[PDB]
DNA sequence: GACCACGGCGCG
DNA sequence: AAAGCGCGCCGTGGTC
């Protein structure tokens, strides 16, 4: 392209170069642009930011969370990325993507910015006739980048003090634990090697090994072989009980404080639009979609999350969300009408698991439930399902095939939608984002029925993705005229944070927009709650 | 120092 | 571990 002047001219796309892939921590070392055969190089990066009335182009949001940083409103406009990702969600990377569809990803922000331009135009042009797609690109992914900026630019508060305090707890508690775990072993070693633990426990100490791990084929030491092995040798419980611990303070406790931004004072995540298979979105740098909650000290450390003085968090969930969805998605009378008459399966099933009535099922006990009805869904085995429920063979068996002889058009649809991503090459949500999946014809068993798996899956969780997705484009502008924030999604939960005074108008509302969003065959309920922290918020 | 595969495990 | 699906991060063991 021919050099030119900066600034470049409006509609022009960027091209821009970080000192690190997370744009709230990164300087940004060079950003040019690309329009009618000139490409245009700033100077001065960071001043040259203020000339632009969008980022169009690779990475676009990155740019956005990095303007926004620096206290310019500056949007995220088109984006290959994500008409490459709406095409084949295979396509994650600018590398692979500049390959595929037209160039090289280099580290220079004048190729960048050239490659930007040109990969928009392919990639533009292979949409055409992809009405569907296409109304996914500009209903739903293009405007959400939008939203995703503005949420990592804003961060959460997080209790460093309390975390740190904890921190120490827990470091007494571990020390316990390993010394114990030594003892039993009748001499130290290192208890994080799972290497070192696997010739203890099977070499050393009488326990038969269980389970074989899978691209090695060691002696697996995984919770599943632990829990079997529970009542076998003191030194079991030590050890599930030490790697609890230590999960939760080498994974949360310990590195989270660290990472509290210095001029925000609060903790901001990466919202990465083009990287799960389903069209779900994943977080990143720190993940903020896997804080702990499942256990006592998870849920300590889950209080951590907390409002900002003078306002509330209100966190929003879609009930039985994937459950309601394939009610939709396969038409079933039964399903439907179980939604239709307020019914709960997570709770019908969870009583059934505890032996107990419908009203002893406790939160913890529902929870249970929900992995047990989701795996039994989505192809458990009745091994596996004895295993977790530590009933005989017979009663696991007999679980599954009354779960889908209740529901006969769910096989029906399964059946159905393998067939059709047999044929076709993919699998496709209810709005119309296409997942490829060759190996449904796999001539090896195991790996077409994994195959199998995954296909009928990804309509169900990219439908609630892409339901989830239009509820924030639709809310977020809501909240912006209520002063409210919208700070994280965990896939079918929001986190909002809004003015004390405010907090209940702004729940009711969210709650609204979130249950009307896109109706199905069956009403999508929505449960909220407001409070002073992350877990206060959903009790 | 960074990268990697792996086993493992946190969440949905 | 085992025919649940979807992610990202940990330490280890290892390389470069
Ligand atoms: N390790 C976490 C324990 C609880 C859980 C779970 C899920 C599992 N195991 N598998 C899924 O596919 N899940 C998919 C299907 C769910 O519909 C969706 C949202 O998860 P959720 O909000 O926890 O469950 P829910 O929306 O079905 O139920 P509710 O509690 O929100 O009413 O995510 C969730
Ligand atoms: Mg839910
Ligand atoms: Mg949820
Ligand atoms: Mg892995
Ligand atoms: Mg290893």
């Amino acid at each position: 392209l021919e050099e030119a002047p900066w600034p470049p001219p409006e509609g022009a796309f960027v091209g821009f170069v970080l000192s690190r892939k997370e744009p709230m921590w990164a300087d940004l070392l060079a950003l040019a642009a690309a329009r009618g055969g000139r490409v245009h190089r700033a100077p001065e990066p960071y001043k040259a930011l203020r000339d632009l009335k969008e980022a169009r182009g690779l990475l676009a949001k990155d740019l956005s969370v990095l303007a926004l940083r620096e206290g310019l409103g500056l949007p995220p406009g088109d984006d290959p990325m994500l008409l490459a990702y709406l095409l084949d969600p295979s396509n994650t990377t600018p590398e692979g993507v500049a390959r595929r569809y037209g160039g090289e990803w280099t580290e220079e922000a004048g190729e960048r910015a050239a490659l930007s331009e040109r990969l928009f135009a392919n990639l533009w042009g292979r949409l055409e006739g992809e009405e569907r797609l296409l109304w996914l690109y500009r209903e739903v992914e293009r405007p959400l980048s939008a939203v995703l900026a503005h949420m990592e630019a804003t961060g959460v508060r997080l209790d460093v003090a309390y975390l740190r305090a904890l921190s120490l707890e827990v470091a007494e508690e571990i020390a316990r634990l390993e010394a114990e775990v030594f003892r039993l072993a009748g001499h130290p070693f290192n208890l994080n090697s799972r290497d070192q633990l696997e010739r203890v426990l099977f070499d050393e100490l009488g326990l038969p090994a269980i389970g074989k791990t899978e691209k090695t084929g060691k002696r697996s030491t995984s919770a599943a072989v632990l829990e079997a092995l529970r009542e076998a040798h003191p030194i079991v419980e030590k050890i599930l009980q030490y790697r609890e611990l230590t999960k939760l303070k080498s994974t949360y406790i310990d590195p989270l404080p660290d990472l509290i931004h210095p001029r925000t004072g609060r903790l901001h995540t990466r919202f990465n639009q083009t990287a799960t298979a389903t069209g779900r979105l994943s977080s990143s740098d720190p993940n903020l979609q896997n804080i702990p909650v499942r256990t006592p000290l998870g849920q300590r450390i889950r209080r951590a999350f907390i409002a900002e003085e003078g306002w509330l968090l209100v966190a929003l969930d879609y009930s039985q969300i994937e459950l309601r969805v394939l009610a939709h998605l396969s038409g079933d009378e039964n399903l439907i009408r179980v939604f239709q008459e307020g019914r709960d399966i997570h709770t019908e099933t969870a009583s059934w698991m505890f032996g107990v009535p419908r009203e002893a099922v406790d939160p913890l006990m529902r929870r249970a439930a929900k992995t047990i009805n989701f795996g039994v869904l989505y192809g458990m085995s009745a091994h596996r399902l004895s295993q977790e429920l530590a009933i005989p063979y017979e009663e696991a068996q007999a679980f599954i095939e009354r779960y889908f002889q209740s529901f006969p058009k769910v096989r029906a649809w399964i059946e159905k939608t393998l067939e059709e991503g047999r044929r076709r090459g993919y699998v496709e949500t209810l709005f119309g984002r296409r997942r490829y999946v060759p190996d449904l014809e796999a001539r090896v068993k195991s790996v077409r029925e994994a195959a199998e798996r995954m296909a009928f899956n990804m309509p169900v969780q990219g439908t609630a993705a892409d339901l989830m997705k239009l509820a924030m484009v639709k809310l977020f502008p809501r909240l912006e005229e209520m002063g409210a924030r919208m700070l994280l999604q965990v896939h079918d939960e929001l986190v909002l944070e809004a003015p004390k005074e405010r907090a209940e108008a702004v729940a009711r509302l969210a709650k609204e927009v979130m249950e009307g969003v896109y109706p199905l065959a069956v009403p999508l309920e929505v449960e909220v709650g407001i409070g002073e922290d992350w877990l206060s918020a959903k009790e």
